[PDB]
């Protein structure tokens, strides 16, 4: 094909950086070869900063944008997960995400969100929040939207990682069943 490749900046959190993953294996490296596919020769910068917050993203994005020797022709932005996990305000991730997509509107960067989904630990009201602010900032800010952005990995469990090992409340009592004997055991008696 003729001409110099098509820039996209993927402006995310570890489902961007690649986390746990070899080189060449993260979601922008392997998206930069599958749009071969479709008639695409693609650039993919891989912002990705594991453990990003929306905030932390938006104390970024001009700078990331900035940093840009070619001005990407497409942003797709991918964050919100790392607030579900500190269990913070869905309206202040909203107000981030906000902050983000402005600034690449007012640089005219086409823009495509990737929705996030709360799992249901923090509980449905906090749940229902979270999720709808990703079809609210698409409409707003002229997006396109991937509704549910882990969708293809939602029922497989043997491709996700292992690595948190975080007990739910009744896992904490197994582990405390296990292990109570050698605590006791291991305390001087009085």
């Amino acid at each position: 094909s003729m001409g110099e490749s098509r820039v996209i900046l993927a402006f995310g959190d570890s489902l961007f950086a690649g986390y746990g993953l070899d080189k060449g294996e993260s979601y922008p490296a392997k998206l930069e070869t599958a749009l071969r596919s479709h008639g695409i020769n693609a650039r993919i910068i891989n912002a990705g900063v594991s453990g990003d917050t929306t905030a932390a993203g938006l104390q970024r994005i001009k700078f990331v944008l900035d940093s840009q020797p070619d001005k990407p022709e497409l942003a797709i932005v991918e964050l919100g997960g790392n607030d579900l996990l500190r269990g913070l305000s869905p309206a202040e991730a909203r107000q981030n995400l906000s902050g983000i997509l402005e600034e690449l509107q007012r640089r005219k960067i086409p823009i495509l969100l990737m929705g996030m989904r709360a799992p249901p630990n923090l509980g449905a009201k906090y749940q229902r929040e979270f999720d709808g602010i990703y079809p609210y900032l698409a409409e707003k800010y002229d997006a396109k939207l991937v509704p549910f952005f882990l969708e293809a990995v939602a029922d497989r469990p043997d491709l996700i990682q292992k690595d948190h090992v975080h007990p739910t409340a009744r896992g904490v009592e197994e582990l405390v069943s296990a292990t109570s004997n050698a605590v006791a055991k291991a305390l001087p008696a009085k």
